[PDB]
């Protein structure tokens, strides 16, 4: 089991960490969602589907910088919504193919009432998402840590 980003940054068997740089809607009004859909940028696969089933959760999602200060967050994982920053490990998604499958994580971030102006700074860390991979074969319990960075400013109109 290993993962890679759209631009080809890899985290190999056994886990590790990588930086993910995301383009964000440049203007987001109060009452609207800023959507950060990581399923278009993070992909994983099973290296031995003939014998092994891989299990993958969002173990933890943390918010940083402007997202922590200026947004009210929800994370959608494989079709179900949970609070973000997260309060529990998600259910598992099964990985059972050698063909790359997206990691079905999307953040939905809506501005809090106090938010206004540059609510997310370009280049800033906005989230850390921990992918936890286990299997039905051995005791492997690996963390794939995704550090999410903003590519651009996000303005919340006032
Ligand atoms: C062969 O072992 C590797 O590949 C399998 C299947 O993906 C994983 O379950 C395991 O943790 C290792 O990453």
């Amino acid at each position: 089991f290993a993962c890679k980003t759209a631009n080809g940054t890899a985290i190999p068997i056994g886990g590790g960490s990588a930086n993910v740089y995301v383009n964000l809607a440049p203007v987001v009004n109060v009452g609207q969602n800023l959507v950060v859909d990581l399923s278009t940028q993070i992909f994983c696969h099973n290296d031995y589907p003939e014998t092994i089933t891989d299990y993958v959760t969002l173990q933890r999602g943390s918010a940083y910088g402007g997202v922590l200060s200026n947004f009210s967050g929800t994370v959608k994982y494989s079709g179900s919504s949970y609070p973000f920053p997260t309060t529990s490990e998600t259910p598992r998604v099964v990985y059972n193919s050698r063909t790359d499958k997206p990691w079905p994580v999307a953040l939905y971030l809506t501005p809090v009432s106090s938010a206004g102006g540059v609510a997310i700074k370009a280049g800033s860390l906005i989230a850390v998402l921990i992918l936890r991979q286990t299997n039905n074969y051995n005791s492997d319990d690996f963390q794939f840590v995704w550090n999410i960075y903003a590519n651009n400013d996000v303005v919340v109109p006032t």
